[PDB]
């Protein structure tokens, strides 16, 4: 894995990882994943490599929103994301986040920056402390838990909070993780440690409202006359598939772009920075390739972690399971007249929750070969836990479950109202409120 903030990788470092994972490793292909950075997997030179084309390999990659609205938030936002991985270098998770996308999946982390304007300028950060997903099956003392405000900072003091949060985790763990060190001496408590530390006290919360956690799938406007290509890549995992070159069809596209890649923390690829009359160029060796395929937009909102083959914790399959999953969910969402519709819908192999179901608003968590928890009620932004609902079912059980469940959804929703939400008017789940006392029935 490598050291890669906010995603950000050059067409030459893409053209140097791509001839790496075809040459050098059992499986070929390169994966990205959802903290915004690639994988290769069975390595057959490697740390050489990266170090060739200048890339390096407790903390995470700090994540940072990829392709924010206000598109002249990034540079900024994107030049503190690595600010704080370069202050961090010598398990703790990082994100900078921009208003109103949530694509980063903030309450998944111990330590959250978000961006705060002022003109269409950056001006400080809203700190949110000790999100986290792991459980162990069957341990009501461990629980995925969502971030808590602590206040806001003006920029001047970004590396200097982000030191003394990392170390007040470091020094306090025990169960070592943060959000279980929070509950265990207090929000209060660890907050005013980290003033302490930091020589700053917070001030009151800036005004923040997310929106979505998707990626905007196809062409957008960026600032001045560029544009920026996502493509929606299943699994992340870029390979050449009969009819679908994708891995060929990344690396032409490297070798003409002008502008730099993004990762993005649904496992897709932004290709960034397209002047306007660059993009029929683009886009012809995307379509070609397979990589702008159509899919739902339930497909566009659904994610699995690793697990099998490589995972050496996996119980359930994820990754290998997800898309003919998915093609079941289509075949329901289309039998409900929903077709338009997505349900945030995410598949972890195991309870350590990479997969990150545990904010999903359909979270299936991996207990045994071909058998997932089913939890329901996240919602659409990803700020509340899903509740188990089933426990340890097989996939004909889950999709006779999701078939009666989307069905009602189809016919009783209020406009707009999300499938986790709607879960949780109708009863059907009750909602978690406080995860460290009451995620557990
Ligand atoms: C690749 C990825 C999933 C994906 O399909 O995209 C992944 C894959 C693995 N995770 Fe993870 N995690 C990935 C994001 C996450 C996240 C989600 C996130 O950070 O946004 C979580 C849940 C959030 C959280 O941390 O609470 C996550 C929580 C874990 C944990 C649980 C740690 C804990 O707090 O208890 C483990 C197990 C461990 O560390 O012992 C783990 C362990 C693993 C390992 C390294 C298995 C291992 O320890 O040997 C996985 C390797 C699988 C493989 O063969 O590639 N991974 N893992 C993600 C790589 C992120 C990255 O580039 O750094
Ligand atoms: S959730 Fe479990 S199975 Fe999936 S990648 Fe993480 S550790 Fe492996
Ligand atoms: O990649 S996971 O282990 O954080
Ligand atoms: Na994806």
């Amino acid at each position: 894995r490598c050291r890669l903030p906010g995603g950000v990788i050059t067409t030459k470092q893409w053209q140097a990882i791509d001839k790496f994972a075809g040459e050098n490793t059992i499986y070929g292909s390169i994966r990205l994943t959802n903290r915004q950075t690639f994988q290769f997997h069975g390595i057959l030179p490697v740390h050489q490599m990266l170090h060739s084309v200048g890339l390096d390999a407790m903390n995470r990659n700090v994540l940072c929103t990829s392709n924010p609205y206000e598109s002249q938030l990034h540079a900024e936002a994107y030049e503190w994301a690595k600010k704080i991985s370069e202050h961090l270098l010598p398990k703790f998770k990082t994100t900078v986040v921009i208003p109103p996308q949530n694509d980063i999946d903030l309450h998944a982390n111990d330590m959250n920056f978000v961006a705060i304007a002022e003109n269409g300028k950056l001006v400080g950060f809203n700190l949110l402390v000790g999100g986290g997903l792991s459980i162990e099956h069957g341990n009501k003392k461990t629980y995925a838990r969502t971030a808590s405000e602590f206040g806001y900072l003006p920029l001047e003091h970004t590396l200097a909070v982000a030191e003394a949060v990392v170390t007040t985790q470091r020094d306090w763990g025990n169960n070592a993780k943060t959000k279980y060190t929070l509950e265990r001496v207090g929000v209060e408590t660890f907050k005013a440690e980290v003033e302490r530390r930091a020589g700053i006290k917070f001030e009151p919360i800036r005004p923040y409202e997310f929106t979505g956690r998707g990626d905007r799938i196809g062409w957008v406007k960026g600032i001045d006359d560029n544009w920026h290509l996502t493509l929606f890549i299943e699994n992340g995992r870029i390979l050449d598939y009969p009819a679908r070159p994708l891995k060929t069809g990344l690396l032409e596209i490297a070798k003409i772009h002008k502008g730099d890649f993004r990762i993005t923390a649904n496992q897709n690829l932004i290709i960034a920075g397209v002047p306007e009359s660059e993009k029929a160029k683009i886009e012809k060796i995307a379509k070609e390739s397979g990589l702008m395929n159509a899919v739902t937009p339930q497909r566009e909102n659904s994610m699995a972690c690793v697990s099998f083959p490589t995972c050496p914790l996996a119980m359930a399959e994820a990754e290998r399971f997800l898309p003919s999953f998915i093609d079941n969910i289509d075949n329901l969402m289309a039998k409900h007249g929903v077709s338009d519709e997505h349900i945030v819908m995410r598949v972890t192999g195991c309870p350590n929750g990479c997969g990150r179901a545990m904010l999903a608003e359909v979270g299936l968590v991996g207990k045994a070969p071909g058998r997932y928890n089913l939890h329901l009620g996240g919602n659409r932004i990803g700020t509340r836990i899903p509740r188990m609902y089933k426990e340890n079912i097989t996939e004909p059980e889950i999709l006779a479950s999701l078939d009666e469940l989307i069905g009602r959804w189809a016919k009783e929703r209020e406009a707009g109202e999300g499938f986790g939400d709607f879960t949780v008017r109708a009863g059907i789940i009750r909602p978690v409120l406080d995860p460290a006392r009451d995620l557990w029935d």
